[PDB]
DNA sequence: CGGCTTACG
DNA sequence: GCCG
DNA sequence: CGTA
């Protein structure tokens, strides 16, 4: 078992499922907490087991695992004999981790402004909507929103999105193209968001395309709220989406790329994102190339390897190619 | 011990 | 929290 | 700060 997620398949669903969740609440209490070292741990032990071929049954399984240490075996440990960790559920119990990650779901905040609310006193939505002076205009459409942002998107409703977002497209730039990028590239059936990455196949037509888009979404009465409702390449965004004798509020975000950098930023944005952290910790550290979502740099050479496809990037970095499917760690 | 992904809005 |  |  390779220690970086990047040197092994990991798919979708697994045969350690349980085990995984478990040390996931761990690595997210840890984020509310600020340490984020202990959250990567634990994300990477999770990962290692959901790229396990077969169940773990006995602590002398997880012998030569990377990640898994004195902390997360003893988590193992107890679950292989308890059914329970008992850490994972005072953690799942505690005020602290229910209103972190309430707060956190919401558009708009992060750990950090939902730490300082909760040192506040506040506890619940309905404390936040009755301090409206306390919030962004970003935060606001997050809060009224959160009931249908925390309904999964599902794959049937992807495919109706691409085709209104295509139309928008096809008008801002003739020739333009959407491709279906993050959870739902990797074979997800739901997903908190739908994510596209837009380009156009003659390098430089991309140049100013987003806000053309965006305006026309508007103009369709499809958009209830973004950020710029001067140029700009991404766009986070609540979209309207039909529903039988109704609609419901759907996030979508929107990436434009140059077709030079649409290898790496197909690679970037379809993730997962520990697959993607693994990724460019990999290329710098044993690599020695600094890897983002525009390109792949060589600082002694003071270049940057041309790509034209995800294929390109896996030879460059040494790495055996792996297909979307295979990048949920 | 240092290190832990790396951009844009 | 774990690795090198 | 937020988003990814
Ligand atoms: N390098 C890097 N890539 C990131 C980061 N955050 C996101 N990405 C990349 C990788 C991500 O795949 C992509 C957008 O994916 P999401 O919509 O954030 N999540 P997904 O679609 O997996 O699941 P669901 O939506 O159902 O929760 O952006 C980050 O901090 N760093
Ligand atoms: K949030
Ligand atoms: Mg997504
Ligand atoms: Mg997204």
């Amino acid at each position: 078992m390779p220690a970086y997620a990047c040197q092994r398949p990991t798919p979708l669903t697994h045969h350690n499922t349980g085990l995984s969740e478990a040390l996931e609440i761990l690595a997210e209490a840890a984020g509310f907490e600020g340490s984020e070292g202990r959250l990567l741990t634990f994300c990477r032990a999770a990962s290692v087991l959901k790229a396990l071929p077969s169940p773990v049954t006995t602590l002398s399984q997880l012998q030569g695992l990377p990640h898994f240490g004195e902390h997360s075996s003893r988590v193992v440990q107890e679950l292989l004999e308890h059914g329970v960790c008992e850490e994972v559920e005072r953690v799942r119990r505690s005020e602290r981790y229910q209103t972190m990650k309430l707060f956190t779901q919401i558009f708009g905040v992060g750990v950090k402004t939902a730490d300082r609310w909760y040192r506040e006193g506040l506890r619940t939505l309905d404390d936040l909507r009755e301090q409206p002076q306390k919030l962004t205009q970003q935060q606001k459409a997050g809060l009224q929103h959160h009931q249908d942002l925390s309904t999964p998107v599902l794959r049937s409703d992807v495919d109706a999105l691409q085709q209104v977002v295509e139309e928008a497209v096809g008008q801002a730039l003739p020739g333009a193209t959407v491709t279906l990028t993050g959870g739902f590239r990797r074979g997800k059936l739901q997903g908190h968001d739908v994510d596209f990455l837009i380009t156009h196949p003659k390098e430089g037509q991309e140049a100013g395309l987003l806000p053309r888009v965006m305006c026309r979404l508007q103009d369709q009465g499809l958009i209830l709220y973004h950020q710029h409702q001067d140029a700009f390449e991404r766009s986070f965004c609540i979209f309207r989406l039909p529903q039988p004798g109704s609609w419901k509020a759907v996030r979508v975000d929107l990436v434009v790329a140059p077709v030079s950098q649409f290898p790496f930023a197909l690679l970037g944005w379809t993730g997962s994102k520990l697959f993607q952290r693994e990724l460019r910790r990999f290329s710098r550290k044993e690599k020695g190339l600094w890897l983002n979502s525009h390109g792949l740099f060589d600082p002694e050479q003071k270049t940057f390897f041309q790509a034209a496809s995800e294929e390109d990037i896996f030879r460059h970095l040494g790495l055996e190619y792996l297909p979307p499917e295979q990048r949920n760690a």
